């Protein structure tokens, strides 16, 4: 009743997977066809899951995260395994996912795809923020459609040089985690969501900084430099004092910035796109908003179970965290269909 085991090379790496799984190649993540359930899915194998504290406890981590999302918009775990059959042997994690058809990159849009595209990040953001979850790094590229387009987010569980110069992995970025002002929350997600939507409706990057810096001022541009109150609330004084430093501008207009734009899609701009992130529209009220009428059924979205990650807090050995890694592993029930 453990199923039977191929192995396979194919980027420079064996690939020891259930017999279910055929068509293995390379998207470390491969395509296949999974013969038990009939769907096309994702394939990745964990490089080197437990070779230090911290790779243990984030292959612990991405694991408890999948196993726990359950929701239409946000991608589950359709299946865990390792070749090992028991704790002494287990050094291999493959994690199975649904394939979907593009990310939202390839993609770029009529105002009614914007609406429903939108509309499903925020009924899975509302999703993943009950459950106490930030995905902390929303961008097209972790948003995956298909031909109907139904939506997923993607990529939960990031180096000083990645995050440097003209790049798409900071410009979606809440300005208080761009620059660590405060101790952030979910509220950082609603900003990106603001950037992607902007740029669903104008094809164009909202923030495309060149540096960190630059893209400070291309936001302070739009949305007004802080106020007296939110300058109380950035705890770093040493970024405190720099913004003062910055000669005051006030909010732009976003019906001339968004010239065409439903003025439904400009008013939520305006309340995702506000600089103290206290006053940002949740996932929650996103969802009833105007702009979403057509998709909007208040029965049909649904929050989370609750998900402990006390153990964020817990400074545990290897060993242990590979022990809690295994248990989740063997505890795998699949989903029902
Ligand atoms: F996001 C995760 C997390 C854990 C395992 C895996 Cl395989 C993934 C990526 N899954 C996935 N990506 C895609 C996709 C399809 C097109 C662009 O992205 N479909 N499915």
């Amino acid at each position: 009743e453990r199923p039977t085991f191929y192995r396979q090379e194919l980027n420079k790496t064996i690939w020891e997977v259930p017999e279910r799984y055929q068509n293995l190649s390379p998207v470390s993540v491969c395509a296949a066809f999974d013969t038990k359930t009939g769907l096309r899915v994702a394939v990745k194998k964990l490089s080197r899951p437990f070779q230090s504290i911290i790779h243990a406890k984030r292959t612990y981590r991405e694991l408890r995260l999948l196993k726990h999302m359950k929701h239409e918009n946000v991608i589950g775990l359709l299946d865990v395994f390792t070749p090992a059959r028991s704790l002494e042997e287990f050094n291999d994690v493959y994690l199975v996912t649904h394939l979907m058809g593009a990310d939202l990159n390839n993609i770029v849009l009529t105002d009614d795809h914007v609406q429903f595209l939108i509309y499903q990040i925020l009924r899975g953001l509302k999703y993943i923020h009950s459950a106490d979850i930030i995905h902390r790094d929303l961008k097209p590229s972790n948003l995956a459609v298909n031909e109907d387009c139904e939506l997923k987010i993607l990529d939960f569980g990031h180096t000083d040089d990645e995050m440097t110069g003209y790049v798409a992995t900071r410009w979606y970025r809440a300005p208080e985690i761009m620059l660590n002002w405060m101790h952030y929350n979910q509220t950082v997600d609603i900003w990106s969501v603001g950037c992607i939507m902007a740029e669903l409706l104008t094809g164009r990057t909202l923030f495309p900084g060149t540096d960190h810096i630059d893209q400070l001022k291309l936001i302070l541009r739009l949305v007004g430099t802080p106020g007296a109150e939110l300058l109380k609330k950035i705890s770093s004084e040493s970024a405190r004092n720099y913004i003062q430093s910055l000669t005051q501008m006030p909010k732009m207009n976003f019906a001339n910035v968004f010239i065409g734009a439903n003025p439904l899609a400009v008013d939520l701009l305006e309340k995702m796109l506000v600089l103290d992130s206290d006053k940002r529209i949740t996932a929650a009220q996103a969802l009833a908003h105007a702009y979403f009428a057509q998709y909007h059924d208040p029965d049909d979205e649904p929050v989370a179970d609750p998900y402990d990650q006390s153990f964020e807090s817990r400074d545990l050995l290897i060993d242990e965290w590979k022990s809690l890694t295994y248990d989740e592993v063997i505890s795998f029930v699949p989903p029902p269909l």
